[PDB]
């Protein structure tokens, strides 16, 4: 919450009070109500427009510390999916310089659950038991379609494992918002297409067409017609059976049965089919481009423009070949022929309405040529290709179908929110943040500082280093476990079931898949993530070097055991152990929105845990940084990549330290904090340096002691928010000498992104879309870090820590926040009339909230 | 502790009370305990801004016998790691004149902690006794992506001996400590460079440059940028696999599996593999090589000096021809092609960032190319170019995450500790001492005797007598365990479990690790190891050319038992057993520091002995002595190698007949022992000669009887270090006859080294600098030794003894403190109770997993044939299980 | 540690072990009278090493001059500059070893001393006359 006066600064609650346990289960926060923040917002100059277009955007009336108002002003939302390759320069489209941005992943295997058998499999052993399963006929089938000697020698495996279903549902999901691209333009909010490129725009009479292998520059295509996997190259393999008899040894033992479930899910069942086979291969198997229409910022020079969704560069699975086992309509022994075979199945698989070139070239809807048991020779398609057919097809309304069938197989609520969570924390993106003295700024078009971006995390993603197909050195972020087919099949045919793997009923699929708003509603969720990051590397004073080599490259215990414990480490078997700060992150999220974030089941040697996306990323990563104008690299400060607004309109509660600034000219404007509560100053006025009031040292005043760092304080924290919002704040040491990190031109802050304006909105003013929460305290030297003023400039500021002065800062005018007079003529305290009058209807509200 | 008035050395224990052993446990050795005392430091602090540059000395004030005061008086420390390969002379800098220093190890398997199958294994038998009622190849579970079969065949015929880790975590502390130099100069005492080259000094403005194969004598670059082995002199060769079908028959018996607990970081996971090849392969696989900026006496000439580490000299023989076996992405078929391999590796392996040449030369970052099934040809690097290209790019912060990393799946604190140790005790070294009258003495420059030197154990350093790299070994100098890969490979994957391989609650490694301190400590460490072995050697009188020539020695045979046992060369059921007399030696450290020693565990027929580094050492060294000022050798003495200061002012107890000699106090200055004690004075056929009170059975030996030698008194040791102490001694027999060894120039004992001084110090004076302990009574032909003086001569010593008189000493004005043995961030109090349950979980995880038997029942055709309800899991028995018992 | 200028309102403290090791620091011959980050202060200093001293006389046959400290004021331990710095005195790290373990009293400082011991009087006439008239004096002495 944004604060209306310095009262409600000082009763903000503290760190540890945030990072302390909270014991009670909570609701997951949809997009569908982050949305409202957006709409539904103070201020009579906005024309509060329907389409969600144009609901894009934070607008607001503003205050100066000067006292002038300023009516609708701007910020943008940070985030996005899309990544430009066709760049506006000089008011026209050209071709990108810039590489692609690539994610990649490690599996893990799944213990957790352990499955229990059917009465149907006991009762099979029994009878192998008793006979040698020789009462059999060479013809048996189960209804099911499947002959029971498979039914039997699958009924022989025994498996430690659980299912999991996670890596499936997460290509899904990938795919599923690849697709959500392709409603009417009115539907997708135009901010989407600026991020990046802040040259452009879209144009709102025609939607985007979404193709594959279409891209401009850097091998991006991947070979056309003939597709070949974007990471490694080559192609893969895909071929069909009735029996698991026919499909070729050392190959044996990966086979998948396709349930007819998954047959009849859909109106077309080679749809299903292809859908199922995409689901349970490798990832991603070619590049899906989005293409848009955009103009000038004059409008003077419409065109096509290219975007490759950062969905389509996630690197997940490895199963480049696979057979799948289909069901026989009829009661038929195995068959002996080509034709025999092609008439017993229950339907026959078929190439997809999109051909392609090639050895092996696939003509549209060409049917598959059934094994069988004589082998003149084996037959298969090439895998890419057979998915390059169908890749066009997919569609929102079918996978809504797909999910419903799933969910009433087995359910997939749950799982699906998990892999939802997964797919919010990998794919959302925004760039790094350029520094300024005023309210906007932006990197140079075509610029390589243009195109940096970072997680939620505030992790930088990586780059790639050259043209596809890639033959990288991998650089994985993050683990995910793994669909494993034989535990699939002890479930597909009724041998086995486990705790989690409850059927569902097909109206309990998460609502957002196959809605056309759900774009939107993921960049808003990247919004509450980061801000319980925010909030994780802002507590300490840690710069962004010492964050670069606390794992590769610095003498300095504490560091060491710092990035170590945020990331989550193996155990004996190869199981996740979860992070152990991460816990906090949390915690974090729990106290400031009363939302939780989705658990997912773990264990550490037969004891139950759990894990959220906040503890699985690995660590010896590089962290986000800042831009100076012109593009010089500075990293004095914390890692940073949104404004404060953000932080502190959606929050129901936050830290002391990151609270906003009051209204200028009023009684209990901004102040600081002084010695009474327990701080002290630090003087240098021998080279005119003065810094606030501090925690008092521990024998850790110039250098810190090796295993120790800066203690949580939020009232330094805010002191030193303080002098640097002031002009001409200087980053120095102990002594008043130059610290070894890059440090910004003077008076500079970093600042939110540029983007263009709609007829009567504003650029924002002053430090109102300023960070201004990442004060620098510990230095990649180990040394301490000050904030330093002139001994003139100082003179102010210290009456206001001592609470003999007041400060002036700029505002936002929003939700109960008014503008103070110059005057300030004040009277007998007065509740209004028409505040009593609608006492109790207001507090109603808020129990109502309260229950909530 | 130094003796404040005669009461208190009087009432010093004596050496049985001290080597008696002790039942109570102990916290360890860290070396802090010196650190508190010979340094600023109080507390944990930025080595940077303490300047540990200029912490290197001990410092004092002296007081003088003829009662004058020095102050800011200086002893030096004797132990270093570096030898140096460039000289100065003259004021320049020259290249040296010497062969490099060698060391050679023993490593053989040996049985430790009993060892068990866990219950994943259980449940894989399981898994292939239900196939055996289908038609289906899949056995069992393929295990973190490695292939079924190769599951199949790690899980078969378990070893009885257990698991070591020890020879794999000796090259990674021999590293640790060769990459630890690297750091700031304002963190590395300047005395560690002068320790042996006395006239040169380490300039502070920059950091000392760690390479490899540079150095310009004696061929010691072994091939430069066309490495080899500096002792073999070959090359070797490494192959990187997905499966091991593709693995050569020759050598399948040999592979090792590459667990993926490590390389699961976003960066330095080929770097890891480089590493975790380097700790399986031979040792050292190149000379490292320091190099620091260095200045004459005067400040004035200036230049790079080259310096060889001792670590780089120790040979650890192993494998030279290696296969690593890669883990897969994913489940899946073995690829036929060679794009499916290359896209189905977790970490492909890459070369360092470093060039090199010869035949199958390596660009900097090239990838490998996998093996696969139905491969035209298979492919291989060269191994020393491998470890070549990424030597230069290790440092401590990786290794530390590395191992910490390593720490999850297996117990690592208490084995690198003890690797740790044993690397303490093979790498710091001193230089041999100079007899003289005075307080300082030194060896001329670019000379044999400046660079002769030796162990914390007093044993002389051999060198090298031709050009490397090698054509022949050496004799080994002190035993290791070998890591085996087959139970390497069972334990990796889950498979097997030991009480010394759980892993443990802290999930994290010893404090010397990561720390750019460690050079200092490692340092300090050897000190104590010299102060025990000195106090076992003078407790008797023997010379040091008795010990050269004891073991052999048919003239007496108890000096033969006395030789024999010191060593470690018995064994028992199988397995190695330790020193009869090290334990002695083991017993005095605890007994006189107040901790304990690192130990590993032996099991003899599954009972448990512990084993510290002083019970491994083998038999064939030459002991230390003492040069002249000219240069000849002195054989009169027991062996020496540090003055007696650092033994009696860095103990908690000390045996009587080593302690310091009292301060004037008045009329009071130092006193002796008589007859009233039991002594009797020595008088022989000439009256010009007389010896102190000694014990009363020397009246009657003049050679000591065969099978016996001469006992412990430490009162008949201290009269005898009185009449040393006057600077005009003999040295000689019964009859006052000359005794066969070399004796040093009247007056003189040896001194501790010279190194140059900083404004404001003084040199130490008189014989407050000297070793004195070190009392001759055994010689080498099995004559008594005496010292004797003239009658005039005699007389105020002997009416000390009777504490008539009083002795003139000199003393350090010093007081005695010892140190009692011994942080939360609020992160980890918010923390601390998950901490607290999940830290208890992984000690019982082993190869756990939370399904039971009892589920795994249900899924089967036949419960009672389940080797798993026929054969349930035991510890193995040892040397050997049982095999068909009658009946 | 937490003061560089002393805080408006508040000055040095009584402490006398710390104005004692302060006296240690001094009595050496080499000290630095210097600022928080080892600047110079604004007030002269003596030439290095050097404390004041008492006044020569001429001496008497067998007299002595004293030597060393022995007649020199110590006890003067600056610690509040004019400008209101705080004043530190150092030695260099090598030159500190010594003092530091004295503190600890692992070690020994050497110091000349006056050779004297300690006595310290009690705070402490009738003429024939007087005896003979002290009881009339005594009452007029009243009156």
């Amino acid at each position: 919450p944004i604060s209306a006066d310095f009262s409600e600064v000082e009763n903000a609650p503290s760190f540890l009070s945030l990072a302390e346990n909270t014991d009670e289960v909570l609701k997951p926060y949809t997009g569908l109500e982050i949305q409202t923040i957006i709409t539904n917002i103070v201020g009579d100059a906005n024309p509060n427009q329907s389409r969600i277009f144009d609901q894009d955007r934070l607008r607001g009336n503003q205050y100066s510390a000067g006292g002038l108002v300023t009516q609708n002003a701007v910020s943008a939302i940070p985030f996005t999916n899309l990544i430009p390759r066709t760049i506006r320069v000089g008011n026209i489209l050209v071709n990108s310089a810039n590489r692609l941005q690539i994610t990649e992943t490690n599996v893990s295997e799944y213990y957790s659950n352990p499955i229990i058998a059917t009465k149907l499999s006991e009762m099979i052993s029994d009878q192998v038991k008793n006979n040698q399963f020789s009462t059999w006929r060479r013809d048996n089938t189960s209804l099911q379609g499947f002959n029971a000697f498979d039914i039997a020698t699958i009924n022989t495996a025994i498996l430690p494992n659980g299912l999991s279903l996670e890596s499936m549902l997460l290509k899904l999901s990938l795919l599923h918002s690849i697709k959500a691209m392709n409603v009417d333009a009115a539907s997708i909010n135009r901010s989407q297409y600026q991020v990046i490129d802040h040259n452009t725009v879209p144009t709102i009479g025609a939607p985007a067409v979404v193709g594959v292998n279409n891209s401009p520059v850097f091998g991006e295509d991947c070979g056309g017609n003939n597709p070949v996997y974007p990471f490694g190259g080559g192609t893969g393999a895909i071929a069909f059976h009735v029996t698991l008899q026919t499909v070729p040894d050392e190959r044996k033992s990966y086979a998948i049965f396709v349930p007819p479930a998954i047959l009849q899910a859909t109106s077309d069942a080679n749809e299903a089919l292809a859908l199922f086979a995409l689901s349970m291969s490798e990832w991603p198997h070619a590049l899906y481009t989005v293409t848009k229409q955009t103009t000038d910022l004059a409008g003077a020079n419409a065109g096509q423009q290219v975007f490759i969704p950062t969905q389509s560069t996630i690197h997940i699975g490895g199963r480049r070949v696979l057979d799948l086992i289909i069901p026989r309509r009829e009661i038929a022994p195995n068959p002996t022929t080509l034709v025999a075979a092609n008439a017993m199945c229950m339907v026959r698989p078929q190439a997809g309405p999109d051909a392609t070139a090639g050895a092996i070239p696939l003509a549209a809807g060409q049917l598959f040529n059934m094994n069988f048991i004589g082998a003149p020779a084996f037959e298969e398609w090439p895998m890419t290709s057979y998915l390059y057919s169908w890749a066009g097809r997919f569609d929102i309304t079918t996978i809504r179908q797909y999910m419903g069938r799933l969910a009433t197989m087995v359910g997939v609520k749950d799982a699906y929110w998990a892999a939802h969570e997964l797919n919010v924390a990998l794919s959302q993106v925004a760039p790094k943040m350029t520094t300024a003295a005023g309210g906007w700024a932006a990197q140079a078009a075509n610029s390589a500082q243009q195109s940096d971006v970072c997680y939620s995390s505030l992790l930088t993603v990586t780059r790639s280093a050259a043209n596809f197909p890639l033959a990288n050195q991998p650089a994985a972020d993050m683990r995910v476990y793994d669909t494993d087919p034989a535990t699939w099949n002890k479930v597909a045919l009724g041998l086995a079931t486990a705790a989690n793997l409850v059927p569902e009923q097909s109206m309990d699929v998460p609502f957002v898949v196959g809605d056309a708003r759900a774009s939107f509603w993921e960049r808003l969720q990247a919004i509450p993530m980061c801000i319980a990051w925010t909030m994780y590397y802002h507590s300490r004073g840690i710069t962004t070097l010492a964050w670069d080599n606390a794992y590769t490259d610095n003498t300095n215990k504490w560091l060491q055991k710092m990035v170590r414990n945020t990331f989550s480490t193996t155990q004996s078997v190869g199981t996740i152990i979860p992070a152990r700060y991460g816990k906090i992150v949390c915690n974090l999220y729990k106290n400031m929105f009363h939302r939780a974030p989705a658990y997912v089941a773990t264990s550490v040697g037969g004891k139950e845990l759990h894990i959220t996306h906040f503890e699985r990323w690995l660590p010896g990563g590089t962290y986000a940084n800042v831009y100076s104008g012109a593009g010089a690299v500075v990293n004095c400060f914390s890692p940073v990549l949104i404004p404060d607004i953000w932080c502190q309109y959606f929050t129901a509660k936050l830290p002391l330290f990151a609270g906003a600034f009051p209204p200028a000219q009023g009684q209990n404007s901004t102040k600081g904090f002084n010695s009474k509560q327990g701080l002290m100053i630090h003087r240098n006025q021998n080279n005119n340096l003065v810094a606030p009031y501090l925690e008092k040292f521990a024998d850790n005043s110039s250098y810190f002691p090796v295993g120790q760092g800066p203690e949580i304080n939020d009232m330094a924290t805010w002191n030193g928010r303080l002098w640097m919002t002031t002009g001409n704040v200087q980053y120095l040491d102990y002594s008043g000498a130059a610290i070894v990190e890059a440090v910004p031109p003077a008076g500079e802050l970093p600042v939110g992104k540029q983007i263009p304006l709609l007829a009567g909105e504003n650029a924002p003013i002053e430090l109102t879309n300023a960070a201004t929460t990442c004060v620098p305290r510990y230095s990649n030297d180990g040394r301490r870090i000050f904030t330093y003023l002139t001994t003139a400039q100082s003179v102010i500021p210290v009456q206001a820590c001592n609470r003999a002065a007041n400060l002036a800062r700029s505002c936002w005018l929003l939700s109960n926040v008014y503008a103070e007079p110059a005057l300030q003529a004040l009277g007998d305290e007065v509740e209004d009339a028409f505040d009593t009058l609608t006492n109790s209807s207001f507090l109603d509200v808020a129990k109502s909230v309260a229950e909530s």
